[PDB]
């Protein structure tokens, strides 16, 4: 059963956590041709490490592999520590230069610690900010995909106040968020596909009888996408669009609007893209594990879950 | 088999459209002890009329009636007419005003036909509105509890844009629909109900990261419902708490927090219930259905089960 059919680069994320674990446990469960197709970013340390641990030594020889977020000591499994945080940032920035220049064709990081993060002296608010900085692009200009159940939702504005958000919608981030979703959607498996944009207020505004908002942003931005030749309805509801189950791209205005539905109908196996020019980069849906980290317990399975869902054709 | 336990108003809503014939088909179901607990309310000739088609004159007798919302003329079945919509208006309030002076414990309204009441110069826009305009209250005052899935969610805010229910929201806003939805809860069969309550921003706030709303509104509502005695859980993410699926009544912040998750795992048999003093009104889940009106091809499903709902202990 083959599920990788394309060029992948995969940050171990944490060097002290399970993400170097749960990348050869997962690496391991695919052919010797899937495996050729993900290139590992990360310190070979704590890959050597995972190995012993695990005991899949055998699996290194044939591993496509290039050293990031080299470590000046030994791997300290479960320990947070400022230089596993900047481990992680260099290996990530490592594989998404990879996905920039066209070498890969989408990132998977695997899970970080914030806190180490945050010792180094690195600012770092998600994948999103993380993106736009090592890109060279306003964080506005980067948007969150979640992928779950079947759904598809691209996310408009995001970690912000809800006002602070109504306040920076436009017609133009509207159409950012969409071409950046388009663009990530021909990556999934789904060349052309049916969007639909939910409303800021509820039943889309109803004209204009419960506000304005949408006949000043998600009304005209719809309007633009269409004459560029894209099938897209909406405005509509987000309640009464999402229940037709019917397009292959929602597009939300606020956090909650695509979140509510995604962690109700997959719980557990919501995987989170990170969208931003031509770099797709997927998070696995868990934390660093610093409890088991060294302890080889760890699931593979949402890592799994990534690979297919980035690698499907 | 039993599923009247309390005293009821049933409202046989539109006298021209299959409300008569469903309130019958489902009164012809229950027991004897059960229909004395139902008193319906409408014109009689439309009973008649119904009783007539459905071959349930019998049944008339023991039905508990007071007539509202009278007719000039004879019944037309299937016609929409301004007669009819004064009529659909007149059996729900003589209805809700049973239920305010403590006749009954809850009503239930059959279907209404939008134009009919529009072209007897009649302003509805749901039975929220109604509700209030009745009961002398203001819109925001009533608040609408979605039912559906295993779901309960109270929204606080309703059908207005986004930032102008924010600039509404209060700890005592907030305060007033769990107390109402709580009342409700005891009607619905759930007596100590376990409570989650939404936060305004992603994340609940993330403290005060994502705005400050949250540690000014939701988290003084949860500690004074807390010392009142009330099992309360949160301000959290809706995304994250309704995934966990362990209460027995959310609180919705705005209108599609609570709208979306009902209308994706309910998208047929939810209930749509307006609270307001002690008063507890559902819809059945449908319309008039003039095409079929008095052709004795409409169940009473959608009716009984409406009636199992509000009529649990
Ligand atoms: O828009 C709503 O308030 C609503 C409430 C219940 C059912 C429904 O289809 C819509
Ligand atoms: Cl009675
Ligand atoms: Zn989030
Ligand atoms: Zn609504």
């Amino acid at each position: 059963m083959t599920i990788v059919h394309r060029r992948l680069a995969l940050a171990i994320g944490d060097p002290h956590g399970i993400g170097p674990e749960i990348a050869l446990k997962a690496l391991q469960q695919l052919s010797a041709t899937e495996r050729s197709l993900i290139k590992v970013y990360g310190p070979w340390s704590a890959l050597e490490q995972a190995a012993q641990i695990c005991q899949m030594e055998s699996l290194l020889q044939d591993l496509i592999h290039e050293e990031a977020g080299s470590l000046a000591q030994p791997v300290q499994c479960g320990e947070i520590t400022p230089q596993a945080g900047l481990s992680t940032v260099q290996s990530a920035t490592a594989a998404i230069r990879a996905c920039e220049s066209g070498e890969v064709d989408a990132v998977i990081a695997c899970p970080h610690h914030e806190t180490a993060i945050h010792r180094a002296g690195i600012a770092f608010s998600g994948y999103p900010s993380l993106l736009a900085n090592v890109l060279g692009m306003n964080e506005d200009e980067v948007f969150l995909m979640l992928v779950g159940a079947g759904l598809r939702i691209v996310h408009v504005t995001l970690h912000e106040s809800v006002r602070s958000a109504l306040e920076r919608l436009s017609p133009q981030l509207v159409i950012n968020a969409v071409d950046a979703a388009v663009q990530t959607c021909t990556l999934l498996g789904v060349p052309k596909p049916q969007v639909a944009v939910f409303g800021i207020n509820p039943h889309a505004s109803e004209g204009q009888l419960f506000g304005l908002e949408d006949s000043q942003i998600t009304v005209p931005a719809v309007e633009t996408l269409r004459k560029r030749g894209l099938t897209v309805d909406g405005p509509m509801g987000a309640d009464m669009v999402l229940a037709q189950r019917k397009h292959d791209l929602y597009v939300a205005m606020l956090h909650d609007q695509g979140h509510i539905p995604i962690k109700l109908l997959a719980p557990n196996g919501a995987s989170a893209l990170s969208i931003g020019g031509r770099v797709v980069l997927s998070s696995v849906g868990h934390g660093s594990a610093m409890d088991i980290a060294g302890r080889g317990v760890a699931d593979a399975t949402a890592l799994l879950r990534t690979i297919a869902l980035l690698g499907a054709q």
